[PDB]
């Protein structure tokens, strides 16, 4: 006689251990997860022979961390199943006794889908007995992998996938992933060498915008090991010289727990934690190369080898921009050296920007900050060049209204419209350049 093994497969986003009755569970309101690959082995013969100097739990335990030392992972004639839609794959009409014993199966997730890290290969021991079961159900969990933008300067923020920022601003960013159940196994059929070699984590950007600032935690199971890891592990940023070497990303950065001086002590850290869910945190600035009419993401890769990576993409960010062209009233002709300054309010209360980084720059201004002050007389006081176009660009600006307002006509000139009330629209240069016209003094 036989039984069959109904999977329903789901995502997980946070440590647990729930344990398998058998049974089925229901409408249990959990993410299914379409697509994984299952492979199923009868392990019985294997588990005996274990089990004449190791207890059930031990002996099951080193066939789920080294599957593949006791059967062919690559048999074409392995009984294989794709889940569906609804999680959802059966395996059928298995054996429910194998030379004389209470058949044990084990299950393997050959093909995983992305963004998720694979459930842990699970064994079953028959029987699962009724006060027998034909249908046994199983719940194997799909870690998945995530990137997001959790706080901007040091304040959090609502989860979107698109974010406005401010040239200055400082973006914490958070992946997380899954520390392998396995990790600390050795290799299948090997006393001496391990089976994880590579826990890398690429971050990157391939467009400009951000720099890098600092590696700023890594976290699980609240235990903040980035502190018992430096030093022994591999990494780099987009800041250190190296980076161009491998990559020519603008930004990122590389982390490979088991690529540094100490693999062996990172390894034994790792494995007290296998299973859980590692929050590795970093900040980046936001620069003068970030430009409006440009969204900008990043992705990060979780890789355990050169052959296959987890790829996950976290949120675009973006920045605003406005440009003027200041003129001779009635004419495209462009003039230099008008003086604005820019004015937003803030409640009733009229702020005025002070621009950093921006010494030498007159028509085209690029800060690298913007900070503000209802101080009029300190506020950046912002020239015209000559320009064809426009002669007057600001960016790094947040969406809103502002108001420029000219502190100085152009010599020859008198100030026709002192306020220029106007909007900066969210990662754009606005609707249109707007024209500033300067009437001409009739000078004797």
């Amino acid at each position: 006689t036989t039984v069959d093994f109904t999977l329903h497969k789901i995502e997980q986003t946070s440590d647990e251990q729930i344990q398998n009755t058998g049974h089925d569970l229901g409408l249990t309101g959990r993410k299914p997860v379409q697509g994984a690959q299952f492979k199923i082995f009868n392990v019985t013969d294997a588990f005996y022979q274990l089990l004449e100097n190791h207890d059930k739990t031990t002996a099951a335990s080193m066939i789920s961390q080294n599957l593949g030392q006791y059967v062919n992972l690559q048999d074409p004639n392995a009984a294989t199943v794709t889940t569906d839609a609804d999680g959802l794959a059966a395996f059928k009409g298995l054996a429910a006794k194998t030379n004389g014993r209470h058949s044990v199966y084990a299950f393997h997730e050959a093909v995983t889908p992305q963004p998720y890290q694979k459930a842990a290969d699970m064994i079953v021991s028959l029987p699962v007995r009724q006060d027998d079961l034909t249908n046994i159900h199983l719940y194997p969990k799909d870690s998945l992998v995530t990137k997001n933008l959790t706080e901007i300067n040091e304040q959090a923020v609502a989860t979107k996938d698109l974010h406005d920022v401010a040239v200055g601003d400082v973006l914490t960013y958070q992946v997380q992933f899954q520390i392998p159940h396995d990790i600390g196994a050795l290799a299948d059929h090997s006393q001496d060498t391990f089976k994880y070699n590579q826990f890398k984590v690429l971050d990157y950007m391939t467009k400009e915008g951000l720099t890098f600032k600092a590696l700023t935690a890594i976290t699980v199971d609240g235990q903040d090991i980035l502190k018992a890891l430096t030093g022994k592990m591999a990494f780099m940023s987009s800041n250190d010289a190296a980076w161009q070497q491998t990559h020519n990303y603008p930004f990122g950065f590389e982390l490979d727990f088991l690529g540094g001086t100490d693999p062996d002590a990172v390894r034994n850290l790792l494995t007290q934690y296998a299973g859980k869910r590692v929050t590795v945190a970093y900040t980046g600035i936001v620069n003068e190369k970030m430009i409006p009419d440009q969204k900008v993401g990043n992705t990060a890769e979780v890789s355990f080898d050169p052959d296959s990576k987890i790829t996950v993409n976290g949120p675009e960010i973006q920045t605003g921009g406005i440009r003027f062209f200041k003129h001779e009233a009635g004419s495209s002709k462009s003039l230099a050296n008008a003086t604005f300054i820019l004015q937003r309010m803030n409640g009733n209360v009229r702020e005025y920007a002070v621009l950093e980084g921006v010494n030498g720059m007159a028509g085209t201004y690029q800060p690298t900050k913007i900070t503000w002050t209802t101080n009029q007389d300190a506020a950046t006081r912002l020239k015209t060049s000559g320009a064809e176009t426009a002669n007057l660009t600001i960016q790094g600006l947040l969406p809103g209204r502002y108001t420029l307002v000219e502190t100085a006509a152009p010599e020859g000139y008198e100030i026709l419209d002192p306020t220029t009330d106007f909007e900066v629209i969210a990662g754009t240069w606005g609707t249109k350049t707007i024209r500033i016209a300067n009437t001409p003094v009739n000078q004797l």
